[PDB]
């Protein structure tokens, strides 16, 4: 829709912010895009990317989600919910990821960044898998700093809409490592206020969010409605104040405009 263009223009006015979205409907092959292909700080949906970077390094490596890794006092960063339960101790590569994406723990991040070789390995991934616009240049906890204008670890609402639709509906990720990667964001504590909260109570999401400086709020979902094909939703948002508030509403009215 013209209106649903409408619509998404006015809610951003509103926010006083940049909005960003992309929809993909796989009923149709539709989209719906909104700065689709401007440059956003990704913050942590950037997980998503990593995470899915490990699953594929484990189908040539059978027992690699059992692998255990240390964490210690020193790879405490600014936001540990899991890892400081585990300090001093080993957590497995499945755990890691499981604490990236459901709780958005830095630490686990950073452990999946090293293990298959550093940022610039995460964005090879993501250029083996097509998307040639996706980019993580750094480590936890400054790939959140969201400077406006700087192209560090960004990617485009477009982009990371195709990319997640080929790693959750796509044939990225073999059988059992797509199926573990949909059952991590479908157990994901951190999105109830953003997009699913503009979606019906009824419908099934799986999404991981993301926040940082300039206000930057984010999500990306696989979405399965009631009795409908599956829907891809990024929803990107950033501020023009560093130390602007969170804005989850934003996410999910944009959600509520591209579904209604
Ligand atoms: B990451 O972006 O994910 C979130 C998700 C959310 O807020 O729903 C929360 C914690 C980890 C992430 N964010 C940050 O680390 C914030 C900042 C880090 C450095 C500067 S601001
Ligand atoms: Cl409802």
């Amino acid at each position: 829709t013209a209106d649903v263009q409408q619509k998404l223009a006015e809610l951003e006015r509103q926010s006083g912010g940049r909005l960003g979205v992309a929809l993909i409907n796989t009923a149709d092959n539709s989209q719906i895009l909104y700065r689709a292909d401007e440059r956003f700080a990704m913050c942590s949906t950037s997980k998503v990317m990593a995470a899915a970077a490990v699953l594929k390094k484990s189908e040539s490596e059978p027992n690699l989600l059992n692998q255990r890794v240390e964490i210690k006092k020193s790879d405490l960063v600014n936001y540990n919910p899991i890892a400081e339960k585990h300090v001093n101790g080993t957590m497995s590569l499945a755990e890691l990821s499981a604490a990236a994406l459901q709780y958005s723990d830095n630490v686990a991040m950073n452990k999946l960044i090293a293990h298959v070789g550093g940022p610039a390995s995460v964005t090879a991934f993501a250029r083996q898998l097509g998307d040639e616009t996706f980019r993580l240049d750094r480590t936890e906890p400054t790939l959140n700093t969201a400077i406006p204008g700087d192209p560090r670890d960004t990617t485009s609402p477009r982009a990371m809409a195709q990319t997640l639709r080929n790693l959750t509906l796509g044939k990225a990720l073999g059988d059992s490592q797509r199926a573990q990667l949909v059952t991590w964001m479908k157990g994901n504590t951190t999105g109830a206020a953003s997009i699913q909260a503009g979606l019906p109570a009824s419908w099934v999401v799986g999404d991981k969010t993301g926040s940082g400086g300039y206000g930057t709020t984010n999500d990306i979902a696989v979405i399965w409605p009631k009795d409908r094909a599956p829907l891809i939703l990024v929803t990107y948002f950033t501020q023009p104040q560093p130390k602007a508030e969170s804005r989850r509403d934003v996410l999910a009215s944009a959600a509520k405009i591209v579904t209604d």
